C-alpha cells in the first residue's frame, strides 16, 4: 500500500530517502524538504559520514511539531569495520548519538564482509587490497541480536548477502530473531529476480537501492550506463505523463519492494514523491524486467577475495 508490514509487526514507508553522497552542508536541507513532502522513512549510514546532519534535520521537525518520532522510519548500518561482536553495540550507539535518536527502526549489516578493525573506512594494504576481519556473518549477526534485546533497534536486517548468505543466517544454531529486511541492488539492469524471489518466499522484506542507477557514484563514467537517460524508459514515462525518475521508483514499488530514491535536490525529492496516483501496466512491467543486464553499480574489485564477498553467486 504505502507501508509493508516486517516481522516485528511495524509498518515500513514503501518510499524512504536516500543519504549515501547526500553532503553534510545540504542533507540537513534535503531531509527538511523530504519530511515536508511527505517521506517518512530515511535511509541512513555511519559510512555515508552526515548523520549528524540528517540528525538535525530530524530534530528540527520534532521541535517543529510537524512529525513525531513514532511516525518516522529511520533506517542505519553497521560498517564493515565494526562486525567483531564486542564493538556492535558501540556503533550502534554512534549511531545513535550522531542520528540525536534514542532508538533506531531498523539496523542492518551493511556489507557481509568483515574489515580490519580502525578508523579508516576502507583500511587498505600497500597493494590496495581491502584488509579483512577476523569475524564471521552469525557471530555478527548474534550480537545484531542483543540490539533488539536492549531497546536500541526495533528491527534488524542484511545489505547485499546473496542468497547462501541469508541462508547462513536463517540456519544459524541459537537463532534469535529473523532478519526483517535484505537491502540490496535493484533497478532494470539488476533485476535481482531469483534473490527477490528467495528473500520474500522466506518472509524477508527487500529493499531496492540505487533504483535510478546511481548515476553520482564515485566511479562512474560519463560512457557508462545511465537509466534516467535510457531512451526506452524515457518512453515509458513520456507515455504516463511522467519522469522517468517516477517511473524507476515506481517500478521496484510493484514488485512489493520498498525503494530509496537519493536525492539533496529539493524540486526533485518532490518529484520523486509523485508515484502513488499512477500504475505501470504489466507490458511496462515485463518490458522493465527484460532490461536486466547484470550491471551492479556497488560492488569494489578490492574484495573480490574476501570469504564473504556476496557476488560470486548467481543470487
Ligand atoms: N546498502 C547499501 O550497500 C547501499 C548501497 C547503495 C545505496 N544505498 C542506499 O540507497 C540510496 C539510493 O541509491 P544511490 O544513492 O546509490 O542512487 P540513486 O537513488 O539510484 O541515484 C541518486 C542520484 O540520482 C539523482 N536524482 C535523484 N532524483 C532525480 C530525479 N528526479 N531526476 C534526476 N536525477 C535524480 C541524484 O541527484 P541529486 O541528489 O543531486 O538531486 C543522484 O545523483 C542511497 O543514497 C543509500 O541510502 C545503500
Ligand atoms: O556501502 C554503501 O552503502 C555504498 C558504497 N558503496 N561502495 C562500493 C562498495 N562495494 C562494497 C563491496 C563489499 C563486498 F561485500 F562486496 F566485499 C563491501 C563493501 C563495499 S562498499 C563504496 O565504495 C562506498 C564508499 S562510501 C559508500 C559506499
Amino acid at each position: 500500500a504505502s507501508r509493508l508490514l516486517l516481522n516485528n509487526g511495524a509498518k515500513m514507508p514503501i518510499l524512504g530517502l536516500g543519504t549515501w553522497k547526500s553532503p553534510p552542508g545540504q542533507v540537513t536541507e534535503a531531509v527538511k524538504v523530504a519530511i515536508d513532502v511527505g517521506y517518512r522513512h530515511i535511509d541512513c549510514a555511519h559510512v555515508y559520514q552526515n548523520e549528524n546532519e540528517v540528525g538535525v534535520a530530524i530534530q528540527e521537525k520534532l521541535r517543529e511539531q510537524v512529525v513525531k518520532r513514532e511516525e518516522l522510519f529511520i533506517v542505519s548500518k553497521l560498517w564493515c569495520t565494526y562486525h567483531e561482536k564486542g564493538l556492535v553495540k558501540g556503533a550502534c550507539q554512534k549511531t545513535l548519538s550522531d542520528l540525536k535518536l534514542d532508538y533506531l527502526d531498523l539496523y542492518l549489516i551493511h556489507w557481509p564482509t568483515g574489515f580490519k578493525p580502525g578508523k579508516e573506512f576502507f583500511p587498505l594494504d600497500e597493494s590496495g587490497n581491502v584488509v579483512p576481519s577476523d569475524t564471521n556473518i552469525l557471530d555478527t549477526w548474534a550480537a545484531m541480536e542483543e540490539l533488539v534485546d536492549e531497546g536500541l533497534v526495533k528491527a534488524i536486517g542484511i545489505s547485499n548477502f546473496n542468497h547462501l548468505q541469508v541462508e547462513m543466517i536463517l540456519n544459524k544454531p541459537g537463532l534469535k530473531y529473523k532478519p526483517a529486511v535484505n537491502q540490496i541492488e535493484c533497478h532494470p539492469y539488476l533485476t535481482q529476480e531469483k534473490l527477490i524471489q528467495y528473500c520474500q518466499s522466506k518472509g524477508i522484506v527487500v529493499t531496492a537501492y540505487s533504483p535510478l542507477g546511481s548515476p553520482d557514484r564515485p566511479w562512474a563514467k560519463p560512457e557508462d550506463p545511465s537509466l534516467l537517460e535510457d531512451p526506452r524508459i524515457k518512453a515509458i514515462a513520456a507515455k504516463h505523463n511522467k519522469t522517468t525518475a517516477q517511473v524507476l521508483i515506481r517500478f521496484p514499488m510493484q514488485r512489493n519492494l520498498v525503494v530509496i530514491p537519493k536525492s539533496v535536490t529539493p524540486e526533485r525529492i518532490a518529484e520523486n514523491f509523485k508515484v502513488f496516483d499512477f500504475e505501470l501496466s504489466s507490458q511496462d512491467m515485463t518490458t522493465l524486467l527484460s532490461y536486466n543486464r547484470n550491471w551492479r553499480v556497488c560492488a569494489l574489485l578490492s574484495c573480490t577475495s574476501h570469504k564473504d564477498y556476496p557476488f560470486h553467486e548467481e543470487f
